[PDB]
Formats: structure tokens, sequence, C-alpha cells
């Protein structure tokens, strides 16, 4: 709910998920919320956009045991 | 709502949505935001977006039944 | 906190605050994330955006009123 439109919104912003991606954060199970964040955490790393990389990864965190 | 803040993002991030007609889905009523979230699909078809138009929907539907 | 993203996406959509600033509005305290909007709203209103200054004003009156 709540947490999945926070990783939305900050993945998004970054640029590092494709539409389809986001789509399935939006749309999809929490277990595909889970890989599609950590996969925007790395992404976000290797833009040099640390911020964003320790965002997202607090909010998978959230979004793990869930 | 957390579904009309999920029509917020996505209607902002894909440019389906005005400055103002996003401030009506946030600040207005139901059936506004839900005619809105139509429109922003209409018109990401009309561009031939049918992936924006796809998350829309899902997305307006679920503000109506809500 | 469904009006702690609704702020969240607000300010960040007027681009007055920092990644940092914006980190500590979503994964923070009700308190810093009034703090931030607070600024968030100066900032915007001093920037010339009177809808984005008190959208925000309005969200972070919410977000006081428990
Ligand atoms: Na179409």
């Amino acid at each position: 709910g709540v947490v999945k439109l926070e990783l939305f919104v900050v993945a998004r912003s970054t640029g590092a998920l494709s539409k389809e991606e986001l789509a399935k954060v939006m749309l999809g199970t929490n277990e595909e919320a889970i890989e599609l964040g950590e996969a925007a955490a790395a992404r976000a790393k290797a833009m040099g956009d640390e911020e964003s990389a320790k965002i997202i990864k607090a909010i998978v965190e959230k979004l793990k045991k869930g």
C-alpha cells in the first residue's frame, strides 16, 4: 500500500526503473516489489545517487518482512 | 486515499494531466478524480502509450470500487 | 501515513528540497515531516509557486491535527 507507493515514487523520480518494472511494483506481488526495489537501489548506486540508494533500501527493508 | 495518490503519481509522471487537473485530483471530489483519471487514460491512448493507459485504467477501476 | 507520502510527492514536485530533506520527510518522524514540509512551502512560495505553497500548507495542517 503506502510502502510500495513510497518505493514507486523514489524509483520513478530516480529514473531507475522502466515503465513495465514500475507497473509491476504497483500492481504486482510483494516479492516482485522487493526484487525490483533491490534492482532499483543497485541502479541508484550505479548512477552515483547514494541518497536514493539508501532511501530505496530502507523502503525495501520495510517491504520485506511484511 | 492511497489509490488517489497512485493516480496522481502516474498521471503526473506521464504528463497525462495538467497541473490544475492534478490539483483537482488531490483536492476535488471522488467522481472528479475518476473522470480525470479516465481522461488521462484516453489522452495516453491518443498518444499511443498503451502501457500508461492500462495502469491508469487499473487505478481508476480501484477508485470506482471504493 | 498516507498524508506523509502525499506531502512527500507534492514537496518533491516543487524541487524545493534536497534529496536528504526528502529522505527525512519520508523516513523520519511526523515532526520532521512537518518542519521540512513547512520549509518546502516557504521555498515554493519564495520561488513564486503559490499553488504548491499552500497545497503543502493544507497538507502540513492535516499532518499536524493527527
Ligand atoms: Na489504444
